[PDB]
């Protein structure tokens, strides 16, 4: 019934920062929401714990989820290396939207991004599947460690993650 909620405990060069929680829209995009949920608990034997936000651009997005190559070239889903664009019902409306990164049509894996601005040009190209629930302040603090080209000035990690309730 109820959309699941997941959390990320963020650290900055190993130092705890705070918690970000997300609502996952399992009601509209169940296959995409289930992938992010399972990667957040680690219940398939792999996932987001210990991974980093490798590309942060202030006024745009924070991108993470590459737990196999640590730099934007890797990751895998719970369904195999890649899976299809499930639907484009939800749009990139503003800060806090959670959406899938990709390298072309039907190439979703584990990488994702949190919007820090409206990114409407991505509508119909990236699958939106959730939003920040609590901790947008923590996202804003992360965002300050980014740069124009995306390289971070300190290492931004998911020290822990899982499901709430
Ligand atoms: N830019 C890339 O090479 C890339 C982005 C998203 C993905 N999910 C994968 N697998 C690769």
């Amino acid at each position: 019934m109820v959309n699941p909620t997941v959390f990320f405990d963020i650290a900055v060069d190993g130092e705890p920062l705070g918690r970000v929680s997300f609502e996952l829209f399992a009601d509209k995009v169940p296959k995409t929401a289930e992938n992010f949920r399972a990667l957040s608990t680690g219940e398939k034997g792999f996932g987001y714990k210990g991974s980093c936000f490798h590309r942060i651009i202030p006024g745009f997005m924070c991108q993470g989820g590459d737990f196999t190559r640590h730099n934007g070239t890797g990751g895998k889903s719970i369904y195999g290396e890649k899976f299809e664009d499930e639907n484009f019902i939800l749009k990139h409306t503003g800060p806090g939207i959670l959406s899938m990164a990709n390298a072309g049509p039907n190439t979703n894996g584990s990488q994702f991004f949190i919007c820090t601005a409206k990114t409407e040009w991505l509508d119909g190209k990236h699958v939106v599947f959730g939003k920040v629930k609590e901790g947008m302040n923590i996202v804003e603090a992360m965002e300050r460690f980014g740069s124009r080209n995306g390289k971070t000035s300190k290492k931004i990690t998911i020290a822990d993650c899982g499901q709430l309730e």
